[PDB]
Protein backbone atom coordinates (compact mmCIF):
# COMPACT_ATOMS: atom_id res chain seq x y z
CA UNK A 1 0.00 0.00 0.00
CA UNK A 2 2.78 2.49 0.91
CA UNK A 3 4.06 2.18 -2.66
CA UNK A 4 3.76 4.80 -5.40
CA UNK A 5 3.08 3.21 -8.75
CA UNK A 6 2.67 4.58 -12.23
CA UNK A 7 1.18 2.94 -15.32
CA UNK A 8 3.11 3.29 -18.53
CA UNK A 9 4.34 1.68 -21.67
CA UNK A 10 7.87 1.51 -22.93
CA UNK A 11 9.02 1.78 -26.51
CA UNK A 12 12.69 1.26 -27.47
CA UNK A 13 14.60 4.03 -29.30
CA UNK A 14 13.98 2.21 -32.56
CA UNK A 15 10.34 2.66 -31.81
CA UNK A 16 9.53 -0.96 -31.19
CA UNK A 17 6.75 -1.80 -28.68
CA UNK A 18 6.85 -4.59 -26.08
CA UNK A 19 4.35 -7.44 -26.08
CA UNK A 20 3.86 -10.52 -24.01
CA UNK A 21 5.31 -13.52 -25.88
CA UNK A 22 4.97 -16.58 -23.68
CA UNK A 23 3.56 -16.60 -20.12
CA UNK A 24 6.89 -15.39 -18.98
CA UNK A 25 8.43 -13.63 -21.99
CA UNK A 26 8.39 -10.20 -23.54
CA UNK A 27 9.05 -9.53 -27.22
CA UNK A 28 9.79 -6.26 -28.98
CA UNK A 29 8.22 -5.62 -32.35
CA UNK A 30 7.18 -2.80 -34.64
CA UNK A 31 3.55 -2.41 -33.70
CA UNK A 32 1.24 0.31 -34.96
CA UNK A 33 -2.39 1.27 -35.11
CA UNK A 34 -5.09 -0.72 -33.45
CA UNK A 35 -2.74 -3.65 -33.29
CA UNK A 36 -1.03 -1.61 -30.58
CA UNK A 37 -3.40 -3.47 -28.30
CA UNK A 38 -1.11 -6.44 -27.77
CA UNK A 39 1.11 -3.93 -26.03
CA UNK A 40 2.15 -4.41 -22.40
CA UNK A 41 1.27 -1.93 -19.72
CA UNK A 42 3.65 -1.81 -16.77
CA UNK A 43 3.11 -0.57 -13.29
CA UNK A 44 6.33 1.17 -12.38
CA UNK A 45 6.96 1.32 -8.64
CA UNK A 46 9.34 3.65 -6.88
CA UNK A 47 11.04 1.39 -4.35
CA UNK A 48 13.86 1.69 -1.83
CA UNK A 49 17.46 1.94 -3.01
CA UNK A 50 20.06 4.63 -3.57
CA UNK A 51 18.10 7.49 -5.13
CA UNK A 52 19.73 10.28 -7.12
CA UNK A 53 18.89 13.09 -9.50
CA UNK A 54 19.88 10.85 -12.38
CA UNK A 55 19.15 7.39 -10.82
CA UNK A 56 15.77 6.34 -9.51
CA UNK A 57 15.25 2.74 -8.33
CA UNK A 58 12.09 1.19 -9.70
CA UNK A 59 10.44 -2.19 -9.98
CA UNK A 60 8.63 -3.14 -13.20
CA UNK A 61 5.54 -5.28 -12.96
CA UNK A 62 2.80 -5.91 -15.42
CA UNK A 63 -0.26 -3.71 -14.78
CA UNK A 64 -2.86 -6.07 -13.19
CA UNK A 65 -0.82 -9.29 -12.99
CA UNK A 66 1.46 -10.56 -10.26
CA UNK A 67 4.37 -10.75 -12.71
CA UNK A 68 7.63 -8.79 -12.21
CA UNK A 69 10.82 -8.28 -14.23
CA UNK A 70 13.69 -9.74 -12.31
CA UNK A 71 17.39 -10.32 -12.90
CA UNK A 72 18.92 -13.65 -11.88
CA UNK A 73 21.79 -15.84 -12.91
CA UNK A 74 20.78 -18.53 -15.40
CA UNK A 75 23.82 -20.43 -16.61
CA UNK A 76 26.27 -18.11 -14.83
CA UNK A 77 24.87 -15.36 -17.06
CA UNK A 78 22.86 -12.34 -15.80
CA UNK A 79 19.40 -12.93 -17.26
CA UNK A 80 16.10 -11.03 -17.38
CA UNK A 81 13.06 -13.02 -16.33
CA UNK A 82 9.35 -12.56 -15.63
CA UNK A 83 8.78 -13.78 -12.10
CA UNK A 84 5.36 -14.51 -10.61
CA UNK A 85 4.97 -13.39 -7.00
CA UNK A 86 2.45 -13.66 -4.14
CA UNK A 87 -0.32 -11.37 -5.33
CA UNK A 88 -0.99 -10.40 -1.67
CA UNK A 89 2.51 -9.22 -0.77
CA UNK A 90 3.33 -7.12 -3.88
CA UNK A 91 4.20 -4.49 -4.71
CA UNK A 92 6.15 -3.22 -1.72
CA UNK A 93 8.60 -0.37 -1.09
CA UNK A 94 11.50 -2.63 -0.16
CA UNK A 95 11.45 -5.08 -3.07
CA UNK A 96 14.19 -7.65 -3.39
CA UNK A 97 17.32 -6.52 -5.34
CA UNK A 98 16.45 -8.90 -8.21
CA UNK A 99 13.39 -6.80 -8.94
CA UNK A 100 15.12 -3.41 -8.80
CA UNK A 101 16.32 -1.45 -11.80
CA UNK A 102 17.86 2.01 -11.73
CA UNK A 103 15.96 4.25 -14.11
CA UNK A 104 18.39 6.67 -15.72
CA UNK A 105 17.35 9.62 -17.86
CA UNK A 106 19.68 10.14 -20.82
CA UNK A 107 18.76 12.68 -23.49
CA UNK A 108 14.99 12.51 -22.94
CA UNK A 109 15.35 8.71 -23.01
CA UNK A 110 15.55 6.05 -20.34
CA UNK A 111 17.89 3.22 -19.45
CA UNK A 112 17.13 0.55 -16.90
CA UNK A 113 20.20 -0.75 -15.19
CA UNK A 114 19.95 -3.85 -13.08
CA UNK A 115 20.64 -2.94 -9.44
CA UNK A 116 21.77 -6.55 -8.93
CA UNK A 117 24.24 -6.65 -11.85
CA UNK A 118 25.73 -3.19 -12.37
CA UNK A 119 26.19 -2.09 -15.97
CA UNK A 120 23.65 -4.60 -17.18
CA UNK A 121 20.66 -3.08 -18.92
CA UNK A 122 17.31 -4.17 -20.21
CA UNK A 123 17.89 -4.59 -23.94
CA UNK A 124 16.11 -5.22 -27.21
CA UNK A 125 17.37 -6.36 -30.58
CA UNK A 126 17.52 -4.45 -33.85
CA UNK A 127 15.48 -7.32 -35.20
CA UNK A 128 11.77 -7.82 -34.50
CA UNK A 129 10.01 -10.51 -32.51
CA UNK A 130 13.18 -11.06 -30.55
CA UNK A 131 12.85 -11.38 -26.76
CA UNK A 132 13.75 -8.53 -24.40
CA UNK A 133 16.96 -9.39 -22.48
CA UNK A 134 19.57 -8.30 -20.00
CA UNK A 135 22.66 -6.99 -21.76
CA UNK A 136 26.07 -5.93 -20.48
CA UNK A 137 26.92 -3.85 -23.55
CA UNK A 138 25.79 -0.23 -23.85
CA UNK A 139 26.16 1.25 -27.29
CA UNK A 140 26.86 -1.77 -29.50
CA UNK A 141 24.15 -2.90 -31.87
CA UNK A 142 21.62 -3.82 -29.16
CA UNK A 143 19.18 -1.18 -27.88
CA UNK A 144 19.29 -0.10 -24.22
CA UNK A 145 17.46 3.28 -24.41
CA UNK A 146 13.70 3.74 -24.17
CA UNK A 147 10.96 6.28 -24.24
CA UNK A 148 8.08 6.11 -21.79
CA UNK A 149 4.43 6.91 -22.31
CA UNK A 150 2.15 7.58 -19.35
CA UNK A 151 -1.10 5.67 -19.47
CA UNK A 152 -3.57 3.82 -17.25
CA UNK A 153 -5.54 0.60 -17.35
Amino acid sequence: APVRSLNCTLRDSQQKSLVMSGPYELKALHLQGQDMEQQVVFSMSFVQGEESNDKIPVALGLKEKNLYLSCVLKDDKPTLQLESVDPKNYPKKKMEKRFVFNKIEINNKLEFESAQFPNWYISTSQAENMPVFLGGTKGGQDITDFTMQFVSS
